[PDB]
């Protein structure tokens, strides 16, 4: 057994607690290299000779983690809370946390494999016409393709129903179990439940409280939002299908969960004439790349006196669609190996501006991970595991901006048209506004589940009734206890938390707004821009720098002001398109909100026959 892998012999002390972190520190490193080592392999270089690397890389990291978490949770569970430096305290919890490896072998199969069977069950599932079709449609590019592009009710239907059909009925026979075993072994580690172990991550005593009073300072917004969508909706599709008071049709929102209502921009676009500014003409023209379009970005960074790439960066990154043809995971992710001396981003890059935008988020991340790069292991991570998201974003805020965008010489005037820019917030609250009560609702279904206020025989019951509640949407058909439309959404039968993008959109905003005011800026939030404001870059350096080691809320309050997440920084952002849509609302009548919620379409006069009508 290598002494690099497991444990030694340590006292319940401080000291012997710190010398058993640091050597965890050391070790923990080298293990973690090699997983991620494997893994930029075959995700770069797609096949399954690296696949089998892959599993093996990661097989190992988890015999680690129980070599280290066993001797831990034994050593120290009863003293470490006592601890003097919160510091020591922050890496052996983490370390404590054994989770399912605490289930004996045979449940540790039995809940390994389920969690197996439920992502297969998800990725596998398929819907098919109720016809001998030759081919059925998967998840993407046909089901999202055909759901995002088509407006078609019947057709549109028709889809939305089979993939809940086809994904939500197979998972929830196993997902109880899932249930049974995933809070058995959190018992063991001291968790009331799986709910109660998520909800630690953000060391808030009254987590759950919180969100619930940001969301209701969201609310107006949401609501304004939803209702101008909704009259937009009934434009398209009828009286017969929007009823103007109550929810919306889920599977008519533009996308199979309603998670976000991006698809639906053409429609209701303000001031349609108003072209959005779109620099890739001018960029090609250029002559630019993707090798420089990094470069760039690196430009961004260097004026926020950041650091900049190390020349690791540029020789790891893969940087585009590689020329020797060989398959890779085009999706861009950004990638911090444990190893202090590389990080590396995988972008396929393709010279158009929403790339640029894309680039500059991705370095943003890189970023933040050379800041922390010091402390150890346990703690190079988000302040709160939403916290690393907002900081990419904020990023990617700013360089959207024709004011931006100007200043890098993309542009030749900077048109100051309230036009144009409301016809971009929408864009944007359309693509992220939506969401936040989605974010909000499924996780906040799941620690219901997980607490057992949702016993099983509710699982669908209370998955409409919060999904109405906080959303706005009902099911396109009714809907009983025999289904489980929770396992529709990929989060769920992968077991990943959502609640970390909804903290997340706030923090983004809520740095941003303290950014511009630590710019001198002044005005309209939407026009601001942190280029080239060193006083700001410091500022932002400091949040990046403390990575985990200082909690959450602690690090907020000393970059923005505020010991906890708020709102009204987000608010102000919108606060334009907030005034116009009123103004919209206003003159239709709109009910804010939906009364008689207890409300919903007809199904369509030939359903399913009727599925492939052309309509438009
Ligand atoms: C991605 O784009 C990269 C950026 O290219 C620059 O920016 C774009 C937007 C255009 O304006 C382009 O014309 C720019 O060069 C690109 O890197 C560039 O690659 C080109 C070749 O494709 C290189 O051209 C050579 O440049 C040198 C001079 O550059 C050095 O010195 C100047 C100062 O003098 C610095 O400002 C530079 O940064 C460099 O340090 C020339 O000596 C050489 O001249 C040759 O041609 C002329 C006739 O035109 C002859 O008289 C000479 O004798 C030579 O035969 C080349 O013109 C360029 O160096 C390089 N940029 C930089 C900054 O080094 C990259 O190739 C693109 N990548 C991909 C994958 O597409
Ligand atoms: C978590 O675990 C890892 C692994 O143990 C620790 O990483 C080490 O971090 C230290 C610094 O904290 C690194 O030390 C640096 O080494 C450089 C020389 O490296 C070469 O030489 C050594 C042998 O001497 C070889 O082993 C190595 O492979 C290289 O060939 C120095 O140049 C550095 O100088 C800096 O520090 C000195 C003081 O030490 C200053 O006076 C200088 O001004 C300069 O700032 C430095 O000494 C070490 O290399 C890292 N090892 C690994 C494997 O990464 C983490 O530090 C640890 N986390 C915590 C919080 O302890
Ligand atoms: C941590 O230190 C402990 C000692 O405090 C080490 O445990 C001991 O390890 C040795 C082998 O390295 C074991 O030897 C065996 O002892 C039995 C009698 O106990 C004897 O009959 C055998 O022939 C053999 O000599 C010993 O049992 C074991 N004792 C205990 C209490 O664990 C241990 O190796 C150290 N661990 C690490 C990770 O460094
Ligand atoms: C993408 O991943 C694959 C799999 O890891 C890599 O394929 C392997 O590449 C090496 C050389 O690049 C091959 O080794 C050579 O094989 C020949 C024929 O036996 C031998 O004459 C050479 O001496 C050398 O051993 C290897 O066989 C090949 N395949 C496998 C399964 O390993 C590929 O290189 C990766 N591409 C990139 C760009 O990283
Ligand atoms: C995850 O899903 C797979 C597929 O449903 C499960 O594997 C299957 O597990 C069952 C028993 O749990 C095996 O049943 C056996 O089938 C053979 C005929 O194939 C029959 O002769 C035996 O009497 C028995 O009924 C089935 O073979 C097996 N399939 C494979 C490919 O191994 C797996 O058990 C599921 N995991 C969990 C935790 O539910
Ligand atoms: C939950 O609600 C679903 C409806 O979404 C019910 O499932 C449906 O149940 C009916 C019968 O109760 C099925 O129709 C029957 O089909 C056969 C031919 O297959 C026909 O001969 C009968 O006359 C009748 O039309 C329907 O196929 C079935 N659909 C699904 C998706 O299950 C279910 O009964 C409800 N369950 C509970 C516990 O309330
Ligand atoms: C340390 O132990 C004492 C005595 O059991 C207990 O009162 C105290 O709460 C512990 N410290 C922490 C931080 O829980
Ligand atoms: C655009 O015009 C408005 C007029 O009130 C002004 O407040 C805003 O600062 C202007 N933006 C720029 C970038 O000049
Ligand atoms: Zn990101």
């Amino acid at each position: 057994l290598d002494p690099g892998l497991q444990p030694g012999n340590f006292s319940a002390d401080e000291a012997g607690a710190q010398l058993f972190a640091q050597s965890y520190n050391s070790s923990a490193e080298q293990v973690l290299f090699q997983s991620v080592a494997a893994s930029w392999a075959h995700d770069t270089n797609i096949t399954a000779e690296n696949a089998r690397r892959q599993e093996e890389a990661a097989l190992l990291s988890q015999e680690f983690a129980e070599a280290w978490g066993q001797k831990a949770k034994e050593l120290y569970e009863p003293i470490w809370q006592n601890f003097t430096d919160p510091q020591l305290r922050r890496i052996i919890g983490a370390v404590r946390t054994l989770g399912s490896a605490n289930l004996p072998l045979a449940k540790r199969q039995q809940y390994n494999a389920l969690l197996s069977n439920m992502s297969r069950i998800y990725s596998t599932a398929k819907v098919c016409l109720p016809n001998k079709t030759a081919t059925c449609w998967s998840l993407d590019p046909d089901l999202t393709n055909i759901l995002a592009s088509s407006r078609s009710y019947a057709m549109l239907l028709f889809a939305w129903e089979g993939w809940h059909n086809a994904a939500g009925i197979p998972l929830k026979p196993l997902y109880e179990d899932f249930t049974a075993l995933s809070n058995e072994a959190y018992k063991q580690d001291g968790f009331t439940d799986t709910g109660a172990y998520w909800r630690s991550w953000y060391n808030s005593p009254t987590f759950e409280d919180d969100l619930e009073h940001l969301y209701q300072q969201l609310e107006p917004l949401y609501l304004n939002l939803h209702a101008f969508v909704r009259r937009a909706l009934h434009r398209r599709y009828g009286d017969r299908y929007i009823n103007l008071r109550g929810p919306i049709p889920a599977h008519l929102l533009g996308d199979m969960w309603a998670q976000s209502w991006e698809n639906i921009y053409d429609m209701v676009v303000p001031f349609p004439d108003k072209p959005n500014l779109d620099v890739t003409s001018t960029m090609l023209q250029q002559g630019w790349n993707a090798t420089h379009m990094f470069r760039v970005a690196e430009e961004f960074f260097t004026s926020l006196e950041l650091s900049p790439m190390p020349p690791e960066f540029w020789e790891g990154s893969m940087l585009e669609k590689p020329a020797d043809g060989r398959e890779v995971v085009c999706h861009a992710s950004a990638w911090d190996f444990y190893n202090r001396k590389d990080f590396r981003i995988k972008q396929c890059t393709r010279v158009t501006m929403d790339q640029l935008s894309t680039v500059h988020h991705e370095m943003g991340h890189i970023q933040y991970y050379l800041q922390y790069k010091d402390l150890p292991v346990s703690l190079r991570r988000g302040a709160n595991p939403g916290f690393h998201e907002a900081i990419g974003d904020v990023l990617a805020l700013s360089v959207s901006t024709p004011e931006h965008l100007h200043k890098i010489g993309l542009l030749d005037r900077v048109t100051n048209d309230t036009e144009s820019d409301i016809n971009y917030l929408l864009k944007m609250a359309l693509e992220k506004i939506a969401f936040l009560p989605f974010g909000y609702l499924v996780d906040q279904w799941r620690w219901g589940v997980f607490s057992g206020r949702t016993p099983p025989s509710r699982y669908n019951f209370d998955w409409w009734y919060l999904r109405t509640k906080y959303q706005g949407i009902c099911p396109p058909v009714t809907r009983n206890e025999t289904h489980f439309d929770a396992g529709a959404k990929f989060h769920v039968p992968n077991v990943t938390p959502y609640i970390r993008y909804f903290v997340s959109f706030v923090l983004q905003f809520q740095f941003h707004e303290a950014l511009c005011k630590e710019a001198g800026y002044e005005g309209p939030l939407h026009q601001c821009d942190i280029y080239r404001s060193t006083k700001a870059g410091a500022k932002l350096r400091k949040v990046l720098q403390a990575g985990s080691s200082r909690p959450w809320q602690e690090v907020l309050k000393d970059m923005v002001g505020l010991d906890a997440l708020d709102a009204q920084p987000l608010l102000k952002y919108f606060q334009l398109v907030t005034q116009w849509l009123q103004e919209q609302n206003q003159q239709n009548g709109e009910v804010l909100g939906w009364p008689e919620y207890q409300w919903h379409p007809p199904l369509p006069d030939n359903y399913p026959e009727g599925i492939d009508l052309v309509t438009d």
